[PDB]
Parts: structure tokens; sequence; C-alpha cells
């Protein structure tokens, strides 16, 4: 097996190329080895509207079944309804075949080994296994497991909805075309779902919230249609994108302050978790409400770890992930989230445009990207954190760099599944954002003179 489909986060591989049907046989056999290695013979395994899902799906059963594991088969679903299941079913191990938000020919796994979703050296000790036939064999089984009518239930007998309203759904042709609009609807909403047949080609726009040309459809079928309000979905269902009344895209951080005050209102002094890439205005709102703010590392995995260690009632990240504990069991699901978000909207009487306008709002960039390379990228970093100069402000190291200034922040660090270094900036004014900008194009440059800075 290719060293690089073995990510931090966890794995992920075009079909084909850098993943075939005999490698993910190889994956199951040392997932099931490192389950029962922690003493769980059981592991559910969930799949999503893919091409490649069918055929790798079997290979990945039948290695998990090589080791004497007994697995749960849940078929076809959500991201979040296969972690959903390793916290009901017997077993708290889970493998989900899926590749994310990327184009048709990708995919790859995430794994929670023994209620712990696997990263950094986990994640390559699952390599290191294969490589050195460290491998568990036993004679395994495989149960046909119907899970998502219990998953639909638990979420609409949790939820209630003050209110009707009307609702467009873009699932992007991913698989949250399974259950998304048909939830949505119980809750007691109307919905008019856009791209919501399952459809692994993705014949319309990438399955990728995060991207606001993929929003374009959704955007305008709300204004259209005078809907309350947009939702989209990326392949999986684990990251969500809000579109409001009036077209306003809310991005995950802005989204976060809404249910920030949610969750610390029933629960005082509780930990709510951000990634590295969020607003400061999030560590001020949380902190209002009494909540204790804890920023961390980007990725899904390391968000859910820290969340266990925190015991954090909430956690979310800017790409779209976010994690309820409180009411839930503190996976990322995007299906979840938005029914949370209803429940909230709904017990309100302005719109979505003015409940979410109501919170501050500083001058922001998009994520910016800047391609290096695999064997570069983490010493690039390294070497900001050894020898730059940020001038006054809260140096923060945990991931990349980044800078608090009174007046806004700046962020470089590296990505987990590019070869690319990933920034964001934010300010009170174009005067301190430029400022911030200078600062941080000018530690690059004398990092690497070269480095091609685009701000
Ligand atoms: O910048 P990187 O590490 O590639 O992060 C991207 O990768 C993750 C996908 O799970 C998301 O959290 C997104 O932020
Ligand atoms: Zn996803």
């Amino acid at each position: 097996l290719p060293a690089s489909i073995f990510r931090a986060y966890d794995i992920r591989g075009v079909v084909g190329d850098t993943l075939t049907a005999e490698t993910a046989y190889w994956i199951g056999r040392a997932i099931g080895s490192e389950s029962l290695a922690r003493g769980e013979p059981c592991v559910a395994v969930g799949r999503d509207g893919r091409l490649s899902g069918p055929e790798l799906v079997k290979q990945l059963i039948q290695g998990l079944v090589d080791c004497g594991c007994q697995v749960s088969d849940v078929g076809m679903v959500p991201t979040p309804v296969l972690y959903y299941a390793a916290n009901v079913l017997e077993g708290k191990s889970g493998v989900m075949l899926t590749g994310s938000h990327n184009p048709p020919d990708y995919n790859g796994f995430k794994i929670v080994v023994a209620g712990e979703t696997l990263a950094n050296e986990q994640i390559q000790a699952l390599r290191e296994r294969i490589e050195k036939n460290d491998l568990a064999s036993g004679v395994g089984s495989v149960e046909q497991v119907d899970i998502l009518p219990r998953y639909f239930k638990q979420i609409r007998d949790d939820i209630a909805m003050a209110k009707p309203m009307k609702v467009v759904v873009d699932c992007g042709n991913g698989v949250a075309g399974v259950i998304a609009p048909q939830l949505i609807e119980a809750l007691g909403c109307s919905v008019i779902p856009l791209y919501c047949e399952v459809d692994g080609n993705f014949p319309n726009h990438h399955p990728d919230p995060g991207k606001p040309e993929n929003l374009k459809d959704l955007i305008a079928k709300v204004k259209a249609e005078n809907a309350d309000l947009g939702l989209a979905f990326d392949g999986d269902g684990d990251r969500v994108g809000v579109v409001t009344n009036t077209g306003t895209i809310i991005y995950p951080d802005r989204l976060l302050m809404l249910f920030a005050k949610d969750v610390v209102s029933r629960n005082p002094g509780a930990d709510i978790i951000f990634d590295v890439k969020c607003t400061r205005r999030l560590i001020a709102l949380i902190s209002g409400y009494g909540g204790r703010p804890v920023m961390w590392k980007t990725g899904h995995s390391l968000i859910k770890k820290k969340m266990k260690e925190t015991g954090a009632l909430l956690a979310g990240e800017m790409s779209g992930h976010v994690f309820f504990k409180e009411r839930w069991f503190g996976f990322d699901d995007g299906i979840y989230s938005a029914a949370r978000l209803l429940e909230i909207l709904s017990q309100d009487q302005r719109d979505s445009e003015h409940v979410f306008s109501a919170f501050p709002s500083d001058i922001s960039t998009p994520e910016i990207n800047i391609t290096v390379t695999e064997d570069s990228k983490f010493a690039i970093i390294e070497a900001l954190q050894r020898d730059a100069q940020w001038g006054e402000g809260n140096i923060t190291t945990l991931d990349g760099v980044r800078v608090d200034y009174p007046k806004g922040w700046g962020l470089v660090r590296a990505s987990n599944t590019t070869p690319v270094l990933v920034l964001r900036f934010e300010a009170d004014t174009e005067e301190e954002l430029e400022r911030i900008k200078t600062v941080f194009r000018n530690q690059l440059k004398a990092v690497d003179s070269s480095l091609p800075v685009p701000f």
C-alpha cells in the first residue's frame, strides 16, 4: 500500500490509483487487529453513495471478518450514522468507507476503535501492522443491521420545533439524501429538495458546501421559493452549510456562536471547542455566556479526541464539522446539527438573516492556500515556530502559528490533506487586516524568500 493514503485524520485514496480492492482488505485486517488488541471484537461498517462503495466494502468487511471480528453491516449510510452505530450497538468500533467531499473516484476510511477516532500515529500504526504482518487471524461474522430508522427516531424524539419552517435542502447528490429531507420534514418543515438523489457521479456540483460556488443553486432556490432557510450537506453528511432567507452564507464559526449560546444556557461553565480557523469573536462570545472557550487543531479526529479530554459539550470547525455532545454522542454530524439549528431558529420570531446578523462581524478573508511540498510544509511551520517574530500578540503554536492581535488575527498552518499552507486573516478594519497580512507575508519571506505570498 502507498504510504501517502495514510493521513493525519484518516485514510484517503483515489480508487484505481492509490486505492484498490486488495488494500481495502488489508486495511480491514489492520483495523480488526487494532480493535482486538483493545478488547473490541465488534465493528460496525458503513459506506457512502460512491461508485466504488459496493466493491471496497466487501473487502473491508472480509478483512475484519478474517481477524475473528463480529461485523455489523449497516450498508449505505451518512458518515455520522456509522458513528451513531459505533455508539448504540454492542461494539465501540466502526469504519466508514467514504471519500468525504472529494471527486467521484476518491474513497477512504474514517476509523473508530474502542470509542476513539484514530489519528496521527494510530493511522500510521495500521499501515505498519500490514507491513510487519502484525495481524490477527480468526473466523469472524457479519450481521445485517438496519440502523437508519433508529437514528431517525433518536433525533425526531429530541427535537422540538416551535413553529413550521420552509427549507431548501441540498445534498449535492451525496448520501445525505437518504435521510436529510425526510428527517427535516418530520420535524415539522416543508422541504424543497436539491440534488437529493444519491448519484456517485455527482453530475451537478461537487458535494462540498465549504466552497461558495457549490451554494449558488441553493441561494437562488431559497430566494425563488421564499424559503426560511437553505441547507447544504457534503458527500458523507458530516459537514453542513447554512444560507439565510435572503441568501447570506453563514460560516460555521458564526453558526457555532448560536449553538454555543444555546448549549451554554443549559450548561453553565461548559467547555466549547473551536479550531484555529475560527473567528476570535467566538472566544469572547463563549466567555460572555460563562463558557470555557478551548481553541484546538483543525481536523475531525483531533477535535473528537479533544472533546473526550476536556469534556466539552460542543465543538465546531471552520470546514463545517459540528460536534454535539450535549443531547448527543459527541461526533460530527451535519444532519443532527441542521436539526439543532432548526429547533433554535423556530423558537425565534425573527427570520434567519436577522438572528445571524445580531452577532458581531469582522472583515474576513476567505481561507488562503499556498501550494508547497509534502516534504516541506511541516518544516516551514517548524521554521516559523523557531524563528518568527510577530510583534505584540497572543501567539498560539498548537497548530501552525496563530497570532491574536487586539484588532484582528492571522493564521498559517500546514494542511493534513494536501501539500499546502492554509492561511486566514480577520480584522476590524482594512488597515489592520493589511497590517496582519504584511506581518505574515514578511515572516514567510524570512523563512523562504521565494515563497509565493499572494497577500
Ligand atoms: O487544512 P486541512 O488539514 O487539509 O483540513 C481539511 O481537512 C479536513 C477534512 O476532514 C477538514 O477539517 C478541512 O479543514
Ligand atoms: Zn464530509
